[PDB]
């Protein structure tokens, strides 16, 4: 199996509509790194406005997306601090290579850095693909349990 | 390089969000088959209330995608009624088989059988596919 | 009975925007259950279907009675006490008029068949606006 | 006894969802009264909010509701002012009666009071029905054109 | 005062999402006072509709607003009656002086009249310093 | 020179529910812009971000100086009269303080090159800083 639906998902995470952007967790391995997916359908609340003339993701919430799946690495590889409330400390070395659109499956990638648990500092590096080919690039995550 | 994206799909069709339910058409061959695609998202305003407790499609949303592909087929196939408005005249032998969940990729099926040359109305079949295995069977839509 | 959309909460899981009975005007446990729904433009949605023309999509409508139809299968029966039924199959639906902001919906379901705790229910289902038949359904079928 | 549907009523009014509260105007005399009605129902999308527990109509979209028919009056009555932007000036002896609930049809009337052709001064009073039986009274409201 | 934050303001008031009106109380005298702060933003769900051409904070839900912000003063005035669901009863001389448009801060004071659940209130609102709604008498009941 | 956001939105061509730019009250062809967004509870996000506690997601606020950047962009040069722009990357972006419903969010962003058009980003609420940007890249 190694398989994780949004049921569990939404165990982890304290994230809700309009702001969970993980589908699915396909494989984790605790302290290493994590691969999962998020469906981009047109039915998305954030696609009439960005734009109504063309629908392109926010590439904003493909490092949300990212940031997220990261997120659940943390959680699972470490919950000793018994705290799921996540927060964006910093991020760098995002490029995006392509739109990503409605109809595409988004494959996420997260790997794990740096975890100094006593304090709450995790560093993350992130990939996204379409097709296999790469869509988002993250350098590094920073993530804080407050 | 036969298929058509979103833009596309909003040219073909009126239905605007939330009730737009094809994301992607991957093959079509007019005047007898459509196949395309819906991706399953947990950001979909319609999950918070189909169920709070567990998140399942609707049954019906699965019937109005598979619909709304067969739309695309009857006014690609014949546009001399240069008219988008569709409507749903009816729907008969439908069983759904599966859940479909948050992550799973609807693919879609529907096959045309009838269109009325001389009365008006077309009569289509639909299959809805998660990973290969049967989630929806749609024995006969009718449109008009 | 009447029953009131608080106490339709009670027995239905459904939560916006996919609760689609706003009251239950009569019910005969085991037999038949009226209600309706009302239909204003301030529903999410009219924007989607379709910006151009205001028409209830008729699955919505198979939704609404169905989900009427499973009060009546709860109340006539909760010894099984699930109530995330799922719709199983639904056979000869056949729309005859648009249903527009300003209509009430008025919605009958008759059971026909229930078979107890293996849970199989099958029903008939009516919808009317203004004294015309708008949906005719001639059977739901539910896994209980 | 020009029954008066959503698309002609949207073409009157610049209100869109969610804050079109109008289905149908089912009686209008031009410089006199205006007769309409909203229906009520679970999927709206102020019910959630207003409230969680127990769903009931905002007091004030009721006279957003009525605000609108008797809008509508004003511009059928006398549209030389091609300017279909109203605003709220005023409003004044607003008493609620009863609960408005998801199943109500909420039947409406305007009856127009004053109005100067010299700024957008219209005044108008308004009450509202559920089941014959009155919901909402308002003496007077006051209405500013742009 | 000390401040009540939007976590307590959703433990006093049982309105939610999207038709909770009150982002801040800045200042609470209980039996007396109330002063709080709605965020007019165009990333609100009622902006669309009003309107599409030109949007501007509907004047119905800046009474709300206030009628919300009394709410509150109620609630943690007395609540004897531990009933949270307060309804609008009566409204009276309402004069909307100025367009409230996205961008602007809603600064508000609702001052308690009387008490008996009854209770009557007068509301203003203001941006930048600068009436904006007038409200003379809201009336609520439980 | 000083606006109202009916312009905005003949500018830019995001739309509810992603314009997240209410206000620009200072602007500088080629150099400089100061705006600002409203942070209010009435916002469809605040529900999902959090449940139990409501803060402004940070990419948001990326997304916030982004929209006011590419409003500068817009109005220094037009020659490309195509108003969809897209972010191409984001470079030291670090989150100082929560931003909650009650917050004004006052914004700068400072044109760096134009060729492709970098820019930084800074957030204040109370003149405190609040979210940082070295670096966004553009490419209409
Ligand atoms: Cl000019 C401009 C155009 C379009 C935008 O949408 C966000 C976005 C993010 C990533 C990739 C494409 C688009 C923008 N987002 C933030 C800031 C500026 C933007
Ligand atoms: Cl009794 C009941 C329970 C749940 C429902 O949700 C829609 C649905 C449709 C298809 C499969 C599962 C669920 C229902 N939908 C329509 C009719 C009845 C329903
Ligand atoms: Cl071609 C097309 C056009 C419009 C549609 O809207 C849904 C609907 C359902 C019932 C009556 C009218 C309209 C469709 N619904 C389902 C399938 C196709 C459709």
């Amino acid at each position: 199996d190694t398989s994780i639906d949004i049921e569990d998902i939404k165990k982890i995470l304290p994230h809700r509509y309009p702001f969970l952007l993980v589908d699915k967790v396909i494989y984790m391995q605790p302290n290493k790194t994590i691969i999962g997916l998020k469906q981009v359908s047109t039915n998305e609340p954030f696609f009439n406005g960005h734009f109504p003339q063309k629908q392109i993701m926010p590439g904003v919430l493909q490092i949300e997306a990212l940031a997220q799946l990261a997120g659940i690495l943390c959680l699972k590889s470490d919950d000793s601090q018994k705290n799921n409330l996540f927060l964006f400390a910093g991020v760098d070395g995002v490029r995006w290579k392509k739109p990503v659109l409605p109809g595409d499956t988004l494959t996420m990638q997260a790997n794990l850095i740096s975890f100094k648990s006593s304090l709450g500092i995790a560093k993350l590096s992130g990939v996204g693909y379409v097709n296999g080919k790469v869509v988002i690039n993250i350098s590094e995550m920073t993530f804080a349990l407050s």
